[PDB]
């Protein structure tokens, strides 16, 4: 008999843990860290093993400080839950006292750095996106041709990143005193990060269709060339993504790069030991390195390097923490000999072999990595091993692997998902196999239960795609484009790869979780799918909920969209 | 912000409390009680202080013992909840040791009584219902019955019982233990409800009518009936409408438990004995004193000593939860036509006065809200809601006239009654906000109220609701179709105009639908169409469609499926 209250209690703890993020170093060597709990945000000083809350009421975020500045600039929603924001200054010697910056009209704050003498940010208004600087008074440094974000300032030079068309992130620069704008593209791909050398070049991370590298950009003559670093651990790591980079007050370049779902920290190209997982920015604090850290078993936290010992971390009970027994990355051989990179979270509450869920990510253009995942942790806590396959279409493994999905939905990617199920059983992890996913994952659950009955014992399909053909006609102009690219632009492909048209072949119980009022995950198709299931003798359950929303941060969100899935699987587990 | 885990925890305690029932006196003057917890049944000797568990693995029930027998006959499902039972003997001197009564083929055991020497019972096989006897000489069919039948008492060779032998009433039957046969008597006034055999070997039965109930003696030889005069007149003055149970105690005095207006009363030889307010079960003489079982809207079933009302056996609820369910009373609500609607109220110790109140409408419609333990009402009170339970016209328990007013007027008079109770809630100063919630005919009432009377309730929960009468006929079985034509007068104008699917436009409040996926008498197709109408007409709702909803809530799983969605939804509306 399922332990309903124990599951709810555990899920709540998992939702409620403080998660931390690192923002910089202010005042007299204090960490500026942001703390989240159920997506309520607050800003804190950390030094000498104590914290002090900077804000009063919750905020949205904080603008990046230069090292040492004696104030923090809070960013907060003007009306309740809206896209509009106000800016509020807090002196780090007077924590809790907020002065609104009346010179900023309410607007959508996109990014910002505070030099201590000027606050430079990007915002979007009814009509436009701009680069502002505030001190003098307010000032428009440049109108931007699209959403854009400030990466760093040094002296007068300002460096940033922008979605200015072409399908790729451009680098831009401005000047603090003379304003103006200058945009740099890379044919190869996208700029992902930027910081300004002491020699007044812009060091940037360039992601490509294969591997990432560091370029140097001379802002005055437009010239680019590759940056060679004294130590070569960085080029030898062969990264596919560059999360963040920045020059430290001593002059050294800190870089955090990624490969295969995890990241690594470099200083002037030299690797520095960090706990396994994913990292955020790196700062120099009291002479040592500090960074944030997350993983499939660790909510986001602030650790020191290279000991990896935490400074600030959320609390979980030890049984519950033991229930998440370890995660490895494994490469699963699929139908065509391609290897599917797949994260596995083993559960401390299941035997080996034991109950396993293939938890299929959404998108499809997204990535299962070694980062904290509420769903995965909740399943582990409920006695399920969790298998997370990066099916073709996923991001994080190069452009080639992402593009194989184009024109073959419910084709190659499904074989990948399937290959992971099979690997689960054959390695002797899995005794029983279940499938569960939201968005494109829901679609995969529906495809698997129709195109491959007998593989999974039951499935959970949330926010699933049901019929591609129908979904176009009841869709907006932008999403419609998306659907035609993904389907090659053919009715035979949209019809044959929609699982509503294959409902007859189902032989396993299905759980449907769906929003009642999302325009891009529409209800009318689901109604029809339920009609087909009823009319054809198939057994299922359904939960239709308003304001499903985007992600899960609060316990309410979990009760609506996560607990039905976990309860259904726990119940099926006793039907063996 | 809703306290989800506190609700789940409270509800689980409420589902899990041992609920007691009294069966008889066995052994050396020990009580035989059966205990229910999470739909698990066990049998116990109580003899002052500690209980002793007679069975091993759970059971389904026990057959009724004569005073003093030194054994107990357990009845248990032989298969996985098929209605296939075997009988098991336990000597009272040696609890936990079972001997299976192998002479009896597995069959549906409907009832039994054990004299110490013979075990006499009825059961239902593939083809028939019979009356069996089992002694040292083997098993014998005494009589095959014309319908479902139940043994009530034995004395010497004379067996009395009760049976659904047609004519839309319950008949009295007798047999002989030695020579079998069958005799069947019935009344043009109504139904027999209970039987016991007098010292002189006449059958005393309780006869329920279109109005008031009375005690009769039947001479099983002439078929001659007459009224039983008792020596105290309390019983006739009490003017009962139902007789739950009656029995002759070892001293020859007649105990009778009788009901009027949602509550019952104990009588010994006509004389009323003081008892805790609510409803009571059988009555016995234990160690020279009176003992009976007791339940109310604020007390789970328990064993109590009379006349003090001190509890002998009773389940522990924690103190906070205990206080949340703060007392019930009965009130008479004036309705649209001057008729008074008898209405139970359970106030919450977690609500102010005035405060959030749910009008919790009973199913049926031929059923009754009495002062008896109700998991739904108790959960709502635990979650901070006052609960109003109105016996709308159509209800049973208040005479045949009040039950028949619903015939040909669904979503008519009865709805005004439900509505009247809402209004009384506010006007008396109980309610600050009003909600409606019901299952079966109660779901229909929620749907009717939200369409025919928007602005009255702030939100509603409609579970297992009737949606469209017209459609429900065409997809219903022969017996249920009859029911629908009676209830609707046999007119298409009435079936169409009183189905709330046809009035979906007038809804202005949030609706929660809970519904089974695979119940043939609460079919899904209509609900799917109702959702279509709500989507297509801008209306906001949630829905939960669950397989195997089943009939009642006994296990925590049942509550998770069908109760928690309601409570959670109502708690959320209470903040918005
Ligand atoms: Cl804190």
């Amino acid at each position: 008999p399922v332990e309903f209250s124990r599951i709810v209690r555990d899920v709540e703890r998992l939702i409620a843990v403080e998660k931390y993020s690192l923002q910089g170093v202010v005042d007299g060597d204090k960490l500026l860290v942001v703390g989240f709990s159920e997506g309520s945000v607050n800003a804190y000083l950390y030094d000498g093993g104590e914290t002090v809350k900077l804000n009063r009421e919750p905020i949205n975020s904080v603008l990046d400080p230069h090292y040492g500045v004696g104030r923090v600039i809070l960013v907060r929603d003007v009306s309740k839950g809206a896209e509009q924001h106000a800016l509020f200054k807090v002196n780090t010697s007077r924590p809790g006292e907020e002065q609104r910056l009346e010179a900023v009209k309410p607007m959508r704050i996109l990014s910002g750095v505070d030099t201590g003498e000027a606050v430079v940010f990007t915002g979007a208004t009814e009509d436009r996106v701009a680069l502002y600087a505030l001190d003098g008074g307010l000032r428009e440094l440049a109108r931007l041709p699209g959403f854009g974000f400030v990466s760093d300032i040094r002296g007068d030079l300002i460096a940033g990143l922008g979605f200015f068309g072409g399908g790729r992130v451009s680098l831009f620069t401005s000047n603090l005193s003379s304003g103006g704008l200058r945009v740099f593209d890379s044919g190869e791909g996208s700029f992902s990060s930027a910081s300004i050398s002491p020699g007044m070049k812009v060091t940037a991370g360039l992601e490509t269709a294969r591997e990432a590298r560091l370029v140097t950009v001379d802002p005055r003559d437009g010239s680019v060339e590759d940056l060679e670093l004294p130590s070569k651990d960085f080029s030898s790591y062969r990264p596919t993504a560059i999360t963040w980079l920045g020059y430290l007050p001593d002059g050294r370049l800190a870089v955090v790069a990624r490969r295969e779902g995890r990241s690594a920290v470099f200083i002037d190209g030299e690797r520095v030991e960090a706990p396994q997982g994913n990292h955020g920015r790196v700062v120099l604090w009291r002479g040592k390195l500090v960074t944030s850290h997350t993983s499939l078993s660790t909510p986001p936290r602030i650790v020191s390097l290279p000991s990896g010992e935490p400074l600030l971390e959320g609390g979980l009970p030890e049984d519950l923490r033991r229930s998440i027994a370890g995660s490895r990355l494994v490469w699963v051989e699929s139908f065509d000999g391609s290897r599917v990179p797949t994260y596995v979270l083993e559960s401390g509450r299941a035997p080996t072999p034991g109950p396993t869920v293939v938890l299929v990510h959404g998108g499809p253009f997204a990535e299962d990595s070694d980062s904290w995942d509420t769903f995965a942790a909740s399943l582990a806590a409920a006695g399920f091993h969790v298998v997370m396959p990066n099916y073709r279409g996923s991001t994080g493994y190069g452009e080639e692997w992402r593009l194989k999905i184009i024109g073959d939905p419910c084709g190659g990617e499904l074989e990948d998902v399937s290959a992971a199920a099979r690997w689960a059983r054959e390695s002797g992890l899995a005794s029983e196999l279940y499938i569960m996913g939201y968005s494109y994952g829901g679609y995969m659950t529906l495809c698997a239960l129709t195109m491959k009955p007998g593989l999974f014992k039951a499935g959970v399909a949330g926010a699933s795609v049901v019929d591609w053909e129908e979904m176009y006609e009841l869709s907006d102009a932008a999403f419609r484009n998306f659907i035609e690219q993904l389907t090659g632009g053919s009715r035979e492909i949209m019809r044959s790869r929609s699982p509503i048209n294959h409902v007859d072949r189902i032989k396993e119980p299905l759980a449907l979780i769906h929003p009642q009022n999302a325009s891009r995950t529409p209800l009318k198709p689901l109604l029809r799918l339920m009609g087909e299931l009823l009319a054809r003798g198939k057994t299922f359950e359904a939960h239709i909920i308003p304001d499903a929303g985007h992600a899960i941060n609060t316990m309410e969100d979990a009760v609506k969209i996560l607990l039905p899935a976990v309860f259904f699987l726990a119940t099926q587990r006793e039907r063996r």
